[PDB]
């Protein structure tokens, strides 16, 4: 679990938003994995507006923050859940690094600010939904 929360906007994993959530939609890409709603209070989060490739994420299921290299956004095969079927997820980026059910929502940071969510993992990989393309959030 986690979200990012920059002006009056709340970043989830569109698979754990709750009803206030839809209740207060803004946008959601199922193909992304990505739902923002709106809030009343105001976010602090900053949001990266780059091409960086290393960063450190938040790993729920150690209690740490781990360094990782991680792939450009792109089309990535993510096997079937109570939440989607075997499909392609766009704006993903993969890493080497530890992941396992329970740490969706966890932060990856560069030196500029936010970069993504942890969104898919497996076999020694964890995969982030990029959100530096969505200019909108600063607006
Ligand atoms: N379709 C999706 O974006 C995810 C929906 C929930 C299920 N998805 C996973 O990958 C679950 C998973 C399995 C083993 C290790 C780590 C895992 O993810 C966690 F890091 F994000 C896929
Ligand atoms: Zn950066």
């Amino acid at each position: 679990s986690g979200a990012i929360y920059v002006g009056n906007y709340r970043v989830v994993n569109r698979h754990l938003a709750t009803h206030n959530d839809w209740a207060n939609l803004v946008w959601e890409d199922s193909s992304r994995d990505l739902l923002v709603s709106s809030t009343t209070a105001q976010g602090c989060d900053t949001i990266a507006r780059c091409d960086c490739q290393t960063g450190v994420y938040y790993c729920s299921s150690r209690r740490k923050h781990y360094p990782v290299s991680f792939s450009k956004p792109s089309l990535i095969f993510v096997e079937a859940s109570e939440y989607y079927p075997a499909r392609y997820q766009s704006h993903l980026m993969l890493a080497v690094g530890h992941s396992e059910p329970g740490d969706c929502g966890g932060i990856l940071r560069c030196q500029h600010g936010v970069v993504g969510i942890v969104s898919t993992g497996g076999n020694g990989l964890v995969g982030f939904a990029d959100v530096r393309d969505l200019l909108w959030l600063d607006e």
